[PDB]
């Protein structure tokens, strides 16, 4: 048998992993970080919108703190976050940005003057003092009031996650990719680790550690059209959801951009609207203001999206041999404009859509971009199973709740990653771990004797079939508009998909570099985590965030104010199982109210709010009088937590 | 922490450790074996003398078969010997030779013809039929009547080493050298690997395995004048030693050889006194005669080495700057029989002593060779601590008694290696271990404590001089004359040579490769290991196969059949722990009588003995009558164990 042991083990290489990863190698731990492919390459690397956190340096910063970034961040998730997790991130943002810089992360910077700046609701100018040259810039990104969103350039997930790389480098992580964990290792209900398939020799190897973190990404390949990259199939939060103990928070809480590019899905960053891109129809109609003519095509993506789809129903849609598509026109911005403040976005249409978007119109549709559910986990990060961390977008630490903040989800993982990293190396320097080689060898013969039933197979089902039907259903089914009849037959159809999963046979018999056996265990995961988004998606009658039930359009915060919790405990049942975890009102900084977007008083009121909301005013008003800062008000509301590390507060220009 | 896992650890990479790490590898089970030095490097590849196996091919070796070679190992060892072991043995040696020959060990062949040779009892001629033409040769070397000594040329230990070791190579096994076993890891009596410090980077790491096995050597290096390689210290043993439960069984059994080079130690095979070899004393006599009229220079190995002492003390011994020793005449052999027969023997003289064997004299004088002493181990090779197994010089399987048989112990190493290898490999695939990380923290964490204080004592004490003290007193009083007022001088000396060795100071202060830190935790263990040696001396008031005490001339059957047990339990105490091991005569296939060699009647008889041979001569004669095999026979006088694979008999020239 083949084991390989290490203080913390790491399963994931992008911004969340590869940073825990340095929370614990930093301080004596030897660790492992195990992933698919060269950590370089995770989907991190993708992010061009920009990170957000409240720095308060530009001008259109200014005045900006961890108050104004908490509530757009709360009423942004529609009240599904957990706001004490809320806290500690919009806290730790700023020294994330602070020590990436400096690790090296190249931020673009501010330079006194005057510039160009569009706001659309005055294309004016802005000034920057001189006091605020060289400090690190930021720009309109996710709708917040406060422009809070850093960037290095127009690569800020690739510059970011190099330099998490690199410091891993440079502590001497071990980063073992071509790596895959299919299963964990678990015994009276503690995590000690997982069993590990070399995508490249075919070997099962056994990885035990003190404890174990998933920071896999998120589950967006189980849609037909989606942003992520092709290796993010959720299979991170499959391997937990199978040990029967862990459970998944919110799966139904997926979030979708309204322009990437169709059908491939590359994405066209959101800048294109911000700046004046206009959206048409079949008839080259800009349609937006039909429906919002206020704010236009720059109301929040969340109503661009569901506008999008309204208006292709209305058949107003144009018709292509992948489906019907929309069109992005950014050409009215002229030629000098794009070739300087967009000239990745021209790259993008001419290299895969083959067409100069100065020039022409770009085919567009919203798409399956973000996922807010993941393995649930307390505010440290760990799971409902001892010694199972994670972080990132795989998991539902919960500070999105039901919609994420556009700049908000790298952030996440950087900043997750420091402070899950901190507990985490925490558990694995206390925590003391009992090893039974029968346990190991349990896991390692199980899955080995697994790997040769799939080789071995006489079924007749085609995995590939199996796979891209799945994709459709989640399309067709559970996309930006749900109802309660279209979601039981998605339900109903995956719970099948399954069960022929079963019965798939493939060609090539080998066990080393074996592209269709990947697929062959890889699928019926996937399908596992299907059902618990749909069926997920079913029973939460409300519609809440991303979350649209045509047949429940009222955000229900009586019956609904809580989490959907999955779990898998019976190996043998085709659906997941689902409790739920209420959140308790009486906990929260900011009582449910109206998130700020879409329709108004379109939420069942719960009286619970209002006696709480008092509460706030009454204990704000008093301490507000009795002069007392922000900071022992907020103390005062909700108290959270912080490893003492991150505890400090964050000086800002002008204090 | 760093921590290696493996199914099987082997520490010792010589003839007993590499075939054992073939027979786990073989069967599947990751194994390890760990060295302080290159494998091949070992000890093993030393022997020039050859491997005992009664293969019975030559015309000296017609007749041989499992019994006489059992019979002759039983009364060489002057029955200290676990007769089922050495049943064990002589029935696998024949096979071992085999395998090894299947594995391209070129033994030297018998070709069809008459040849010169040297019986000395009628220096005649020898015939070798045209049907033993191309089998394996066969040399006399050992004493006994039946020439069954296999050999490769000159470089028989050398050939077999290679070929052991390039299988292990074959089979993929890990072989990690310059590493070194510092502490064994254990916890309710089992064995769960063992602490290992890295000679070169310094680093501390455990190895964790569901099985350990110690080969490490002999410990000759206690003594000033040894055969032995500068690696033979015996901190093999002392591991084992420390770990309290563990047992060391008849340290005090050590075996010297007669002619090594003096000073130096370099061997001189046996083959010189045998071809013709005259030993002279200060004066240029020939004086074995003297003593031994009858055998003269041709008398047992044990009788030659007590004359030359004796003669030595009467005062007939020449003057030396290192001491006293005496001449090895080989020149009268003539010119052309040294140049072909001894081509060896005379390099050996030129390149270490500067002369011409063939023209000088080589200044010899008797000194430790081999250690019967090891750790102690049931038939299966498995210790009191579980988990933990021991083959080769390292242990005290017994088959050696107080006196191994010339040629028995490379012959011992393979076989031990092959039946202790599949036992172990046994144990290995059938026990389930739970390692707990509390457990290898406070090991791996005890001994970086331990380096540490080593490089931080501020003690006056020189370890290198305490060591040579050490060697001193171990030859002046623990040799081949012992007694009782000098082995107590000799035990408390050593006890306060082991309090000062914990007052060292070295100069060098890093923790990578520093030889001054490796004699700091190393003599320490040496001295343990002397002290077992030097006390089990005294206490045993007897004389024994190589153990003779003056004081107590006769071997006593009555209150000494039986076996010394060394162990320290407490890590407080200063001398070792003692006690004895009964040998049941009536499981010994052949009683208690005269060994052959040395004076007769020299014997308190034990009446059991004489009971129990009766009980021989019945059983013997009525089966021998009733027509019955030697086979069924020894069926019935001691039915004895080997692992099925090693079951089947051994076919002969003239089967
Ligand atoms: C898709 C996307 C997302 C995105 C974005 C643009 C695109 C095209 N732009 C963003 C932006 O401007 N601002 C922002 O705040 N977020 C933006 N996002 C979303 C954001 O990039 C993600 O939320 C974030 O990158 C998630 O980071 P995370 O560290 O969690 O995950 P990852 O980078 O996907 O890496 C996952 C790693 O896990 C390994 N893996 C996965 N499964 C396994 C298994 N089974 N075994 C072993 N390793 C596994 C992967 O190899 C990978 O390295
Ligand atoms: C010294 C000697 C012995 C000898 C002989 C000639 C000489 C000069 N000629 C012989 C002969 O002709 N016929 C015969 O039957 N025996 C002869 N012998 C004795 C024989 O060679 C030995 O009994 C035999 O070789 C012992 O084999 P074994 O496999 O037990 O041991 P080894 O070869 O010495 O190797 C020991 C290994 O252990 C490693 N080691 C030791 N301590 C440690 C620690 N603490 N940690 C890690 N590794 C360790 C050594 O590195 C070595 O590889
Ligand atoms: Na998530
Ligand atoms: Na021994």
């Amino acid at each position: 048998m083949k084991v390989q042991y290490c203080d913390s083990l790491v399963i994931g290489g992008g911004l969340a992993g590869l940073r825990a990863a340095v929370a614990t190698q930093q301080k004596g731990l030897s660790t492992i970080v195990l992933s698919l492919i060269p950590v370089k390459r995770s989907h991190s690397a993708a992010a061009q919108g920009g990170m957000q956190a409240s720095l308060g340096n530009s001008k259109m910063s200014d005045g900006d703190n961890e108050d104004l970034h908490f509530m757009d961040t709360v009423k942004g998730s529609d009240w599904g976050c957990d706001q004490k997790v809320a806290r500690m991130f919009v806290n730790t943002a700023p020294k994330a940005i602070r020590e990436l810089a400096a690790w090296g992360v190249p931020w673009t910077r501010i330079h006194k003057g005057d510039r160009m700046a569009i706001i659309n609701a005055q294309k004016t100018t802005i000034t920057e003092e001189d006091f605020r040259h060289g400090l690190i810039h930021s720009r309109d990104f996710g709708g917040t009031k406060k422009w809070r969103t850093c960037y290095t350039a127009d690569a800020t997930g690739h510059t970011m996650l190099f330099a998490v790389a690199n410091e891993c480098l440079k502590l001497g992580v071990s980063i073992q990719d071509r790596k895959e964990a299919i299963a964990l290792i678990h015994q009276d209900g503690k995590c000690y680790g997982a069993v590990v398939r070399d995508l490249v020799t075919g070997d099962i190897i056994a990885y035990v550690a003190k404890g174990t973190l998933i920071a896999t990404g998120g589950y967006g390949r189980i849609y037909k059209n989606t942003t992520n990259a092709v290796v993010c199939e959720g299979t991170g939060t499959a391997i937990a959801l199978e040990t029967g103990i862990a459970q998944l928070g919110n799966m139904e809480a997926v979030q979708f951009h309204p322009t990437p590019l169709f059908p491939s899905g590359i994405l066209l960053t959101e800048g294109c609207r911000g700046d004046g891109g206009i959206l048409r129809d079949v008839d080259g109609h800009r349609f937006m203001p039909d429906y919002e003519p206020e704010k236009k095509e720059l109301a929040s993506r969340d109503v661009v999206s569901r506008r999008m789809i309204e208006h292709i129903r209305k058949g107003k849609g144009v018709q292509s041999p992948y489906g019907q598509h929309l069109w992005l026109d950014i050409s009215i911005l002229g030629r000098k404009h794009i070739e300087t403040n967009l000239r990745d976005v021209q790259e993008i249409c001419e290299y895969f859509a083959g067409i100069d978007p100065a020039e022409k119109w770009a085919p567009v549709l919203p798409m399956q971009h973000y996922s807010m559910g993941g393995i649930r986990t307390d505010y440290r990060g760990e799971a409902k199973l001892k010694g199972l961390f994670s972080a990132g977008e795989a998991a539902c630490w919960d500070m999105h709740g039901f919609n994420r903040l556009g700049g908000n989800s790298v952030s996440e993982a950087v900043v997750a990653g420091m402070i899950v990293g901190e507990y985490f190396a925490e558990h694995c320097a206390n925590t003391q771990v009992d090893l039974e080689t029968k346990t190991l060898e349990k896991f390692v013969k199980g899955q080995e004797a697994y790997m040769k039933s799939l080789v071995e197979s006489k079924g007749t089902e085609d995995v590939f079939k199996i796979k891209n039907r799945m994709k459709d259903v989640m399309d067709d089914n559970v996309g930006i508009f749900r109802d309660g009849p279209h979601l039981e037959k998605a339900v109903k159809e995956l719970e099948e998909l399954y069960k022929k999963s079963k019965n798939v046979g493939i060609k090539n018999k080998r066990l080393h570099a074996n592209p269709e056996l990947e697929e062959a265990y890889r699928v019926p995961m996937m399908l596992k985590v299907a059902l618990c988004v749909a069926k997920g998606a079913l029973d939460r009658t409300e519609s809440r965030g991303a979350h649209n039930r045509e047949d429940y359009p009222k955000r229900d915060d009586i019956n609904w104010l809580n989490r959907t919790l999955a779990s898998w405990p019976n190996p043998e049942q085709t659906l997941p199982t689902l409790e739920y975890e209420a959140l308790d009102v009486n906990e929260m900084e900011i009582a449910p109210g109206y998130r700020g977007y879409g329709a108004k008083g379109n939420y069942i009121e719960n009286p619970l709010s209002v006696k709480r909301q008092e509460e706030i005013d009454k204990i704000q008003s008093e301490l507000e009088a009795a002069g007392k800062d922000r900071h022992a008000i907020q103390e005062a509301l909700m108290p959270y937590e912080l490893p003492a590390k991150y505890k400090a507060r964050n000086e800002r220009l002008g204090d």
